[PDB]
């Protein structure tokens, strides 16, 4: 139960120049470093933001060592803000996803990872479902590529629910550790 996350991010590519390392969530970390092109986590998952206040592009970081910023698939070496992504365990995770929004439509319910969801459920897009877990990952393009949204263990009535500007979504992991 008592874990301890840490994540450092470096101004300069395999992990030389300046390092921020930290601990807990950070809403601005813009004042200990001007830019990261490098990260390295020690412990625990990490959500990562391009610009300050969670917004702009955000990218999921489990435990690992990124020597640059290609390697966590960044789009530049820009982040203004991180959050620690708290992991649940249990059991089996499982979710149900819903043709409309408000959980109305068809329902298709899996315990697998997706890698295509027209190719498994033949949707084109994805605007409610129910994932009871804590940690989901739901991507824009196919093959888990292009921008990433992370779910909770609660449920997504609408597609801005999830943090995305469109109901377009084509697959999503569980995430483990």
């Amino acid at each position: 139960s008592k874990t301890g996350g840490k994540i450092s991010f470096y101004e300069d590519r395999n992990f030389q120049g300046r390092r921020y390392d930290c601990d807990c969530d950070c809403a601005d970390f813009r004042s200990y470093l001007s830019r990261c092109n490098s990260i390295r986590v020690e412990g625990g998952t990490w959500a990562v933001y391009e610009r300050p206040n969670f917004s702009g592009h955000m990218y999921i970081l489990p435990q690992g060592e990124y020597p640059e910023y290609q390697r966590w698939m960044g789009l530049n070496d820009r982040l203004g803000s991180c959050r620690a992504v708290h992991l649940s365990s249990g059991g089996q995770a499982k979710i149900q996803v819903f043709e409309k929004g408000d959980f109305n439509g068809q329902m298709y319910e899996t315990t697998e990872d997706c890698p295509s969801i027209m190719e498994q459920f033949h949707l084109r897009e994805i605007h409610s479902c129910k994932v009871v877990e804590g940690t989901w990952i739901f991507y824009e393009l196919p093959n888990y590529r292009g921008r990433q949204y992370l779910l909770d263990k609660k449920e997504y009535r609408k597609p801005v629910d999830w943090g995305a500007a469109s109901p377009a979504i084509q697959s999503f992991r569980r995430i483990v550790e």
